């Protein structure tokens, strides 16, 4: 009847799994990766799942949700550091700036979520004029989810 704590630690990654649609190919991949970058692997985690190149774009306000905005990478509109990215599992780091492709500007589905911004980070400028979003610097955790624990996870892959 009374779960224990084994049962928390997973049911915390169900959450963050399921949170900005982090596929599980992408979930541990990310992971073992993210163990490159020195600083807390679990900080690394919660950095690469906002790197992410559909989230930063629904991050910013270019799609109203990832189905907005992944479509939007897809449709190789996103230029990054001005250049086509239509790949989503891609990753992009400071010095590099996020795009909307001309041709890819009267979208309707941006033209709306441009009015949907109302929030945009400290470490992400967005250009309106020419709508071009920069990676001026590195997400911290007072922005992303606190309500979430990755301990009980880091410990998972020791397992």
């Amino acid at each position: 009847m009374k779960l224990s704590e084994y049962g928390l630690q997973l049911q915390e990654k169900q959450k963050l799994r399921h949170m900005y649609g982090v596929n599980e190919r992408q979930f541990r991949k990310t992971f073992e990766e993210a163990g490159k970058m020195p600083g807390k692997h679990g900080e690394n985690f919660m950095i690469l799942l906002e790197s992410r190149l559909d989230n930063l774009v629904y991050r910013l306000g270019l799609a109203r949700t990832r189905r907005q905005a992944r479509q939007l990478v897809t449709h190789g509109h996103i230029l990054v550091d001005g250049s086509r990215v239509n790949i989503p599992s891609y990753r992009v780091k400071p010095g590099q700036t996020i795009a909307v492709r001309e041709k890819s500007r009267n979208l309707q589905v941006i033209k709306e979520a441009l009015e949907a911004n109302n929030y945009i980070p400290d470490y992400l400028s967005f250009d309106p004029e020419k709508m071009e979003g920069t990676y001026t610097r590195l997400p911290e955790r007072s922005e992303l989810p606190a309500e979430i624990n990755e301990a009980l996870i880091v410990e998972f892959y020791s397992r």
